[PDB]
This record gives C-alpha cells, structure tokens and sequence, in this order.
C-alpha cells in the first residue's frame, strides 16, 4: 500500500505515535516519507547483507527475523514480513522500541539527513487530526 500523506499521519497518530519520546508526529511523516516513499512494500538490501523492511525501513540486523540476516537480532519478535502489510501496526510498534533505545530517531539514517533541523512540521500541514 502506498499511504496518502494525511493518511498516514492520520495511522501514525491513532497508534500513538505524535509526540512518542517526544518526537512530534511530523517526524515521523517525513522520515516516512523519505525512507520509504510511503510504500509500506519497500524493501532495500544493506551492504552486511541485512535488509529493511517497510514504511519506516526496518532493518533485520537488529528489529525483525526474515531468516537471511546471520548473526542479526530479532529484537521486535516479528517476521520482517509483518512490516510490509497495509496495516502499520507491526511498524509502529517496532518503531516505538526502536526510538526508546537510546538514540531516538537518529536510529533512521534519513530522518537524521532529510528531517533532523528541517521545518518537519509541514509534513502535517493540511491534514485533519
Ligand atoms: C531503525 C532502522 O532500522 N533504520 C535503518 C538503518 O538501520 C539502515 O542503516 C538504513 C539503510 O538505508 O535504513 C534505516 O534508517
Ligand atoms: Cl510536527
Ligand atoms: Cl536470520
Ligand atoms: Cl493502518
Ligand atoms: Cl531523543
Ligand atoms: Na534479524
């Protein structure tokens, strides 16, 4: 599924993300948007042979379990699977472990490059929440 904007801020906010460890729900539209496009199908092969999975590129090495990642953690207990379905609630809820680890949400390489300092609230901007 590929989510509308105010759509997926609509998901993120009803599963408790806006404002989750302080990160207001514009973060998390925008690291959405640019790690994934808003496909909750995407996929992309890291160099150690991991992969992330999903709409907010969850990576196998440490989150989720896809049987091809040696040596990795599976620290979300999900198949990697369960971050590509239209309905988001596996991501969110690994997202919410990931962002409580302690590095927040530099945790998401593009959130740190294309969000991090960036008027993320714009992300939000129009939609009805
Ligand atoms: C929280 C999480 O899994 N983040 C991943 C990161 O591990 C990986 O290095 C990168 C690859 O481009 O995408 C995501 O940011
Ligand atoms: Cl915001
Ligand atoms: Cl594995
Ligand atoms: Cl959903
Ligand atoms: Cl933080
Ligand atoms: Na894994």
């Amino acid at each position: 599924k590929v989510f509308g904007r105010c759509e997926l801020a609509a998901a993120m906010k009803r599963h408790g993300l806006d404002n989750y460890r302080g990160y207001s729900l514009g973060n998390w539209v925008c690291a959405a948007k640019f790690e994934s496009n808003f496909n909750t199908q995407a996929t992309n092969r890291n160099t150690d042979g991991s992969t992330d999975y999903g709409i907010l590129q969850i990576n196998s090495r440490w989150w989720c379990n896809d049987g091809r990642t040696p040596g990795s953690r599976n620290l979300c207990n999900i198949p990697c699977s369960a971050l590509l379905s239209s309905d988001i609630t596996a991501s969110v809820n690994c997202a919410k472990k990931i962002v409580s680890d302690g590095n927040g949400m530099n945790a998401w390489v593009a959130w740190r490059n294309r969000c991090k300092g960036t008027d993320v609230q714009a992300w939000i901007r129009g939609c009805r929440l």
